[PDB]
């Protein structure tokens, strides 16, 4: 189930993360203007970045932290609060992270194993809920 798929994503989640991110990339192409150094680049080129590499690491070691410390897919408030307050999200809108999990349960669909892909559709909505309750627009 849920708390299986974290332990199964941790256990390669370099590769994960990558392949996860690129799925959102590439299904929603408008979504690279977020980044400087994106556009142009093949999935391949993006992998050999060292921001990019650095980036999606970070965003897939924190996500499953925020996953591990939910209560039946739903997160904490402190967790949604802190993803507001960063600075590099200024300017992110609850849309980005809905297009994220979007990409993010249409790969686990798609990969064969055993996910729980319900849950983490659950799990999506949930922290877009709470981000909005914490001040993202
Ligand atoms: C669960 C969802 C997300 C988490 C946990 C997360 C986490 C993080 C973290 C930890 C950093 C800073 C890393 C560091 O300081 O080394 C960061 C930076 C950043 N994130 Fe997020 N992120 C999420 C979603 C997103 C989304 C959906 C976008 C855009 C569509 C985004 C765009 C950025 C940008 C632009 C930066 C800084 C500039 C850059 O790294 O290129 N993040 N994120």
């Amino acid at each position: 189930g849920f708390k299986q798929d974290i332990a199964t994503l941790r256990g390669d989640l370099r590769t994960y993360a990558q392949d996860i991110f690129l799925a959102f990339l590439n299904k929603y192409p408008d979504e690279k203007r977020n980044f400087k150094n994106y556009v142009g680049k093949s999935d391949q080129e993006l992998k050999s970045m060292a921001k990019f590499g650095d980036h999606t690491e970070k965003v897939f070691n924190l996500m499953m932290e925020v996953a591990d410390r939910a209560t039946d897919c739903v997160p904490l408030a402190s967790d949604a609060s802190t993803l507001v307050q960063m600075k590099q999200h200024s300017g992110l809108t609850t849309g980005n992270f809905e297009k994220l999990f979007v990409a993010l349960v249409e790969y686990m669909r798609a990969s064969g194993q055993s996910f729980d892909s319900q849950s983490w559709d659950r799990f999506g909505k949930n922290l877009v809920s709470a981000l909005s309750s914490a001040g993202m627009k």
